């Protein structure tokens, strides 16, 4: 047997109130707050990568090799 | 036998009130805010990628090798 | 056997309620809110690939090797 | 037997209240927060790669060699 | 067998209140906050790499070798 | 006196505002005001007695979330002569 | 006097404001204002006597949470001649 | 006298405020105010007795949050004689 | 008299302002104003006797959190002849 | 007189401010007014006696925790005769 990134939980009573709960979170992108007021931006691009903005990637995989989650902003010539 | 991710409950009792649950989360984007108040923005662009959105991915895979979640604001001229 | 990304609940009782719940998320983009108030955006462009609105991208797959989920704002020009 | 990454949690009782449970995080993002007030920025590119906003990657992946999660900003040129 | 990262947690009684729980925290990046107020920049790139903006990245494997979980703001020009 | 202009241009934005208040907004946001969550109560003999002449009583398990904007929030209010002239 | 003025651009922006308030804003942000959260009792064998005459009693298990803008909360208010002129 | 020029540039913006007054703003936070959290209570055999004439009584596991803007809080107030003239 | 300009050139801001006052803002921050947290009380045999006679009594567990602005936040107020002239 | 200038620049930027004033801020703080944490309470057998008559009696366990702003925070307040002219 292997277990690997499990949660377990388990309860016994006889009289009362009894709570079970289990939660589990891979590869999760939570709470991403952003703000911008009276921001000047200017930008003058000539065959180039400009990011400006928010970018929020969140990637889950099994049995992947050589997986890339974000590439963001890049100039690629490879020959 | 082989666990993964896995989220198990169990609950018992005799007389009273029980409450058994579960939750999983895999590649889960949650939670993305963005405001922006009396912004300027000027952009000039010639043959190239400028971005300046709000970009949310959520990607889950399995048995995917060379996977590819996000791409934002790139230059590709491989050869 | 294998178990990936199961979400399991088990209760038993004998009087009283009892609630039993499970829920799964896989590739799920979720809450995602954007405001822009007074926001002045100018943009030119020759040949190029300007992004500036709002994207939410979720993608589940299954032995599927290679995909990609997003791919916003580019430039490709392979030879 | 084998055992990586496991929450576990058990309870027992006879009369009363009793809660159980677990939770896991592996490969997560959680507040995240930016605030621009007032920024002046001007950017000229010429065939490079500028990178000014925000970037919020989490990536969880089994049995995965050479996966990167995140690569922002770069020129790459490889012959 | 073997154990890694376990977080295991036990409780028994007869008459009260109990509280069983447990957590775990495997490649989480929590809590990045960053504020710019009256800031100026001035950016000119000629084939280069330029970063200004917030990363935050997570990354969680297993049986991964030579993986990379962030490579912000490069320049690779290998032969 | 507010004056705003753009002149000779090839794309051109001129706003002028005299006064300006701004209000408030959410964005992606959770409020809780007067919310009661998650109470559990377990009994086996309660032996209750109650003997009440002109007056307010609360009994047993009570579980009370107000919200009031322009009002009084009261559990149990046991007065007389309430008078409002003009 | 506020002025603001581009001449001879390509792309240009100007804006004039003479009196400005900004407002409260929320992103992603969360808030409790009077929130009860976990509340557990356990009794076995209690023996409870009231006896009220004219005034407010609060007994037991009791769980209250109130949020008021513009007003008065209270639990238990044994008052009398509560008057307001004009 | 507030005055923002721009001539002869390519990308140009100028913006002139006379005055200006920033509000309040929450990003990602979290606010806890007048909140109870995990309140536990155990008993076994209790006797309790109240004899209350006129007066305000708060008896038993009790858990009171509150959250008030322009009012009082109060948990037990057993006054008299409350007026507000004009 | 606030002046700012900028002339021949490629990238140009220009900004003046005249007066400005910045406001409270809170980035990725948590608050606890008036909690009550992790209270936990066990008792086996408690003899409980009250006489209450135009008073405010708080008895047994009691567990009050309070946030007030423009009020008072009081547990037992036993008072009299409360007025606010004109 | 306040006064920013930049000329034949290729990125030029002229801020000119006559007044300012910042305020707070916070940036991944944290914050505890008037917060109660970690109480544990054990009794076994306690016999308790209250006589009452026009005052005001904290009795048992209690954990208060206040916030006030522009008011009083007072836990047992037997007064009278408050009043306030105008
Ligand atoms: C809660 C409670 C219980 C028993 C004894 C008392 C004194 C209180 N407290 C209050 O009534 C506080 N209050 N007073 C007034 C003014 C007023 C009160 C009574 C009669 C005439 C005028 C009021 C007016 C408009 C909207 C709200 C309110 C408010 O909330
Ligand atoms: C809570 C409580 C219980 C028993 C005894 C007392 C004194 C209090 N405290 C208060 O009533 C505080 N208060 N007073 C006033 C003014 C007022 C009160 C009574 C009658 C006429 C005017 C008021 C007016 C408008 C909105 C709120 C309020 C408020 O909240
Ligand atoms: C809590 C309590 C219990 C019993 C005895 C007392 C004195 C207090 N304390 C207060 O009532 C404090 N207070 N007073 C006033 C003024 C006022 C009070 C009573 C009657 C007429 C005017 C008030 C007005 C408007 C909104 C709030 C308030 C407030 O909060
Ligand atoms: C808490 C308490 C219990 C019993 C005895 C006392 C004296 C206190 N303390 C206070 O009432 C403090 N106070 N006073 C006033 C002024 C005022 C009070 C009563 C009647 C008329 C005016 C007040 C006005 C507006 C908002 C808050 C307040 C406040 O908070
Ligand atoms: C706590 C307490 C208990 C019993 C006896 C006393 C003296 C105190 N102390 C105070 O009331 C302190 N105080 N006083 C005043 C002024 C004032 C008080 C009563 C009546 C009229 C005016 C006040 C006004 C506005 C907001 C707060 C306050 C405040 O907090």
């Amino acid at each position: 047997k292997t277990k690997q990134g499990v949660a377990e939980a388990a309860g016994k009573t006889k009289e009362g109130v009894l709570y079970v709960g289990s939660k589990t979170k891979e590869g999760v992108v939570h709470g991403v707050a952003t703000v911008a007021e009276k921001t000047k931006e200017q930008v003058t691009n000539v065959g180039g990568a400009v990011v400006t903005g928010v970018t929020a990637v969140a990637q889950k995989t099994v049995e992947g090799a050589g997986s890339i989650a974000a590439a963001t902003g890049f100039v690629k010539k490879d020959q």
